[PDB]
């Protein structure tokens, strides 16, 4: 098979051939027998929403032109994307949920493994939502912010305040105008599956403002999950490490952390340092802990643990034979990966009550018990080396490597090593005199439909050319990461002469010697909220709402029912965002239009939908160039 | 076309008669069009939560065998049922936590058209849920029984008490010994759309227990919204009504209210009656609101309006010409209604902001202004009436008589006149002699693959003949009662002599010179919690639980995602529970052996999946019978 066109990465590439020769069947080959696809899905042309159905409706010719109820096409269509918006929301809720559970119980001194590490940000988000914190103990802060965070869940008396107390007041009263403040995080995913229910709501623009208002729940939930894991874990400072499948080591336990929420795999990282003499005993150098998709991202921001790969490649890290135990807690898991452990080897182990796999081992992970839970797994993983003994491994020798770490915080202090009392200003100067031209975050997953990285690199390089200042997060961080877009090194190469000198100025006032890297990676996709606080901390110093700002996001490579959610919320708060893959929602033009152009006049932002990568670059680059017109800049 | 293929409703067939020579598409129209309906679909081997999507599995034959996640049919079926069941718990969360906010603003003072009407149900539900009443004002209890039904939204100290607080402390016990309480209502949806979002939960068994869980959310909300309702506007008594299309009346100005909520259509009822002398002015005799699916229901049981039609057939109350007005809230009603009005004349008005339809007039409905909001409408109908003066309009002469109004509370009454202190024994009695051979709730919609009410009157015949005390709810209750079952007149003709022998004696004690009728009719959707609530005293009354019991269900010609919950908790709480219609489970042998079988082994419930209505008759006999034999009972 040509492997290239399956992963623009050597090390997946490498891993396919030895995926093909033994048999093993991987994302790859389960696309390919599942190809054709439905058409009548893929534009969004069908309704399971009853059991009348299933209803179609064929893009063109002749009937069915309409549900069996009578929903039109723009009804089935928007109704369809709002239930995969509140399903994205659904996940960040988990997620952010959990992450105040276990602060609560920290503070309460239920579960010690478990502590505030950073003091300042706890503080800091007490100030941002009103709680007081003059001559209060840092746990009643942080039992405030807890409760809080879990009020932001439901009804009460002020709306959800991740998301009116993060945006500047002049973007709340747009949103406010349009009805389109969350009240309650899942009080709007219990409403979207409600209207979008049979005999419900059918108007697509009702419809798709109720969509717009649970994405900003999504927000909310990112916003919260980025909050709560700085306060218990650290908030992100630069870091180097590695990525690619090469971070894997023959002679060491090899334990992949892999799903989102880091709530056991940050304890599973301080806990593997610990067991070193333990692995040494069994024969093994020491373990060694590598990340994949936003879990990695997680532990990469925090602790510098190399990133072994991301989304839609996850297998191969398997098939090398080198995996001892992948730690599994939610989301963005193929669960393929526990059928391929019974041929490479490798133990799976899950660990959270909603998210089992058949054919897994599933440990009962709890905070109050976490050290003990990460011991019982890294055992797991140290007897599954000691069965690997004397059997060949492939592991591709590929790595590159990896500056990352650029939380909001941090990107603000190294701007202050050139502007200590005005720190955002040396960014601006930059704009406004076009040595940046504008901000791209990359968000999102992988797609098997796209050849894997492809459209991340290629958009990445033409604005990098151009002089915007490329942000990423997720499985976008990911693939940037993995093609050398976080080495210094690489500057010269993918950066124009403005950026350049930008990145270096920069760099050379933190003491490096050196740029900053051409990318900033800013975490995973609830970090995605991180790069609002960014924007949003911009608007303010400019006096302007996010609508004005050239400031772009492209999720190129979309996969998850999250990616459509910040997608959602990047367009809702006011950005041209891109989409690399075909949401469905071609079937109806009045859809389409709405999401392409007329959202234009409620907030501002809109979706560029754009397959073609090349074109894609274009499109966006028209986009920032337009928002500088509009204040007045050259382009 | 043979109309009879279509409903056994002669009303029905009559207006279908009609809308064919006038050119009026109906829904059997649309299902005809929609023909054949995907397979992979029907048997629920079909994902799209995500972008990789659409995945399929042929059910027979060769690849694709699996989603391209690795997803496999098992995993596929029960994340589909699971978001099912989630949509239907939201829409009983809508509508509970639409009538808990109207109870607060009510006794707040904010909404003076809204009252405490029963004083004795606040009373009572304030002590089942631990509130303190003595000493305190009425306003004050129903100020804190709305806090407590807002809490059980979201997590607290306690799990969501309409469930832990209704039903017997054995069965709280069973179901918390397999982690099936719910721990807020919308937080279980929340979990549910995260949980089957794409790679997370992949275990058929741990996503069908999250579903049992999610539908016991439902239940909740089912049990809050007949409370509430019942505080607010009265508890159901015994009432004698019409219902069939019959009810329209060619003089008057005919307005239905349809949908769910009767929040605003109890208004527009004691409005409608205010306005009369404008009526007649207009030229009308007066108007005479009829109702349509569960908000028709509502108003029926407590005021005795007459039920127009229900469910599939909705449409064809317009296609009279003399329907002036459609007063809608949400859920069960066709969109097509808001096209079909440009050719009858009728005037759609919606009225909740969560559910539009384009091309209908919206009125902004608001508790504080619930009067006014009345006003406008009814001047919108009248103004209808007007515009249709001279016009031939074609009402089929057919209604039925329909006795109604069999709340709990109502049954209970009606056998104290039997045994004063001792209410539930005189039915207890009667089932160990056997006049008595079980008792089977018929609940849910009308589907338009069935011929309309055929699989409730065929189910219903067999039952009653062998002495099954039968009590219906929603679009069965409608069903029965278009075709005579709460007509006492016909007792002879359906009942078996032991049924007979106790309708009889009931009626007898309570002054009627007759029987109660054949079908015992307990209300809307939302108002099987009354089933609950007589099925869990007799179980406390016996000291044993639910499982135990001669009781089954028939949600025998199901349609909505609320259809699916209600079947879902009849299971969860211990019934064999028959479903008429296929829903999207039999692409998974696995599932299908878990709902129909090896569910028993958690619950004591299973449902029955049998779409040829006397071999559901048999099984169901058989599963009453079952029990009575568990009892030591003969049978
Ligand atoms: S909701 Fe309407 S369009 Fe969807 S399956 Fe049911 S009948 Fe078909
Ligand atoms: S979740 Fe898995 S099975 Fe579903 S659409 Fe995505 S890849 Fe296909
Ligand atoms: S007809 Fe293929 S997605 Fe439903
Ligand atoms: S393939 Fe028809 S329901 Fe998806």
């Amino acid at each position: 098979a040509r492997q290239n066109l399956k992963s623009t990465d050597r090390a997946v590439q490498q891993m396919l051939d030895k995926a093909k020769r033994e048999g093993i069947q991987t994302v790859w080959d389960r696309y390919e027998a599942m190809k054709p696809q439905c058409g009548f899905g893929e534009t969004g042309l069908c309704c399971r929403h009853c059991l009348q159905g299933p209803c179609r409706i064929n893009p063109f010719g002749d009937e069915p032109k309409v549900g069996i109820c009578g929903a039109t096409a723009e009804v089935i269509v928007a109704r369809g994307l709002d239930r995969s918006i509140a399903a994205g929301a659904a996940g960040h809720s988990g997620h952010a949920k959990h992450l105040a559970h276990t602060l609560k119980k920290a503070v309460q001194g239920k579960a010690a493994s478990y502590m505030i590490k950073d003091r300042t940000k706890l503080h800091s988000i007490a100030k941002r939502l009103g709680i007081p914190t003059e001559g209060q103990k840092d746990e009643d802060i942080a039992l405030e912010v807890a409760k809080a965070a879990l009020a932001d869940f439901h009804e009460k008396d002020t709306p959800v305040l991740w998301v009116t107390t993060v945006l500047p007041p002049s973007r709340v009263k747009v949103l406010s105008a349009h009805g389109l403040i969350p009240a309650g995080i899942d009080h709007e995913i219990a409403e979207i599956m409600h209207r979008t229910s049979m005999g419900c709501d059918a108007d697509a623009q009702n419809l798709l403002l109720g969509g717009l208002r649970c994405s900003l729940a999504d927000l909310a939930g990112c916003y919260m999950g980025t909050d709560l894991a700085d306060i218990l874990f650290g908030t992100p400072a630069p870091v180097v490490t590695e990525s690619n499948l090469g971070v894997l080591k023959a002679d060491a336990v090899n334990v992949a952390v892999h799903g989102h929420n880091p709530v056991l795999s940050d304890i599973i990282v301080s806990v593997s340092k610990e067991m070193e003499n333990e692995a040494r005993a069994a024969g093994a150098t020491g373990i060694n802990v590598v990340g994949i998709c936003c879990t990695g991202n997680e532990v990469l921001m925090r602790h510098g643990i190399p990133a072994c790969t991301h989304s839609v490649s996850q297998e191969m890290a398997m098939i090398t034979g080198a995996l001892d135990a992948m730690i599994l807690d939610y989301q963005c898991i193929q669960p393929s990966v526990a059928t391929i452990a019974e041929c490479t080897g490798t133990t799976v182990i899950t660990t959270m009550e909603m998210s089992k796999i058949t054919g897994a081992t599933h440990v009962n992970f709890a905070e109050e018990a976490a050290v003990e839970n990460a011991k019982q797994i890294l055992r797991l993983a140290i007897d599954t080396f000691k069965r690997r003994k004397g059997k060949p491994v492939e592991i591709p020798n590929i790595k590159t490597k990896v500056v990352a770490g650029f939380s909001t915080e941090a990107i603000i202090n190294a701007l202050s090593k050139l502007n200590a009392n005005d720190p955002l200003k040396p960014l601006i100067d930059n704009v406004v005199n076009g040595n940046i031209r504008g901000v791209c975050l990359f968000a999102g997953c992988n797609n098997v439909k796209v050849p894997q990285d492809q459209n991340f690199t290629t958009i990445a390089r033409k604005l990098l050319k151009q002089n915007v200042l490329v942000v990423a997060t997720g499985c976008g961080a990911g693939a940037l990461m993995r093609h050398g877009f976080m080495d210094p090194a690489n500057v010269d190469e993918l950066c124009g002469d403005g950026l350049k000198a930008v990145l270096t100025a920069i760099g050379e006032a933190n003491g490096l010697g050196g740029p900053l890297p051409p990318v900033l990676h800013m975490g995973s996709c609830v970090d995605n909220s991180r790069a609002v606080a960014l924007v949003a901390a911009l608007a303010n110093r400019l006096g302007v709402d996010l609508d004005r700002l050239p400031v772009v996001a492209s999720a190129a490579e979309a996969m998850h029912e999250a990616a459509v959610a910040i997608g959602t919320w990047a367009v809702t708060i006011g950005l041209p965002t891109h989409i690399g893959v075909l949401p469905p929602i071609t079937g109806s033009l009045p859809v389409t239009q709405i999401l392409t152009s007329s959202v234009k006049d409620i907030t501002g932002g809109y979706f560029i939908v754009e397959l073609d990568p090349e074109t894609a670059a274009d499109k966006l680059l028209a986009a920032i160039n337009e928002r500088r017109a509009g204040l007045g800049l050259p382009w």
